[PDB]
């Protein structure tokens, strides 16, 4: 498995407080280089996988405001099973992991600087894995695609 020591931003994405775990299985994964803040550019690729019924996690440099906001409401509602954690490192440590990430789920890193446009992804850009498994303060990446 593929491990960063990041958790979830929020300890409403749990899913067993058991364990005080997330674990989402079957799920796409979305590796954002910037932090995310505004729900608009959000809808566009939450719309499509709420149309897949699988479950969905969010690496962002961070995800904060009325953009966090939506995700909790829509994973206690249990309208989306979404997870959000934060980018690992920082400079070009950070831009390395998420590469890393990339390669072991297939995804497609989405980044600004580079021109890419959040609110223009579309699934084929979304990594997968069998199994993510996350913790208040690490990520687990088990069969990435």
């Amino acid at each position: 498995g593929y491990q960063f020591d990041k958790g979830y931003i929020s300890p409403y994405f749990v899913t067993n407080p058991e364990t005080m775990e997330a674990v989402l299985e079957d799920a796409f994964i979305l590796i954002v280089e910037k932090k995310v803040s505004n729900v608009r550019e959000l809808l566009p690729i939450l719309e499509q996988v709420a149309q897949t019924g699988k479950p969905l996690l969010i690496i962002a440099e961070d995800v904060e405001g009325e953009a966090l906001a939506t995700l909790v409401v829509n994973k206690l509602r249990g309208t989306l099973s979404v997870a959000a954690v934060k980018a690992p490192g920082f400079g070009d440590r950070r831009k390395e992991m998420l590469k890393d990430i990339a390669a072991v789920t297939g995804g497609t890193v989405i980044s600004e600087e580079l021109g890419f446009k959040l609110e223009n992804a579309t699934l084929s850009m979304l990594g997968r894995a069998e199994r993510v498994r996350i913790t208040k303060d690490e990520t687990t990446i088990v069969g990435g695609k």
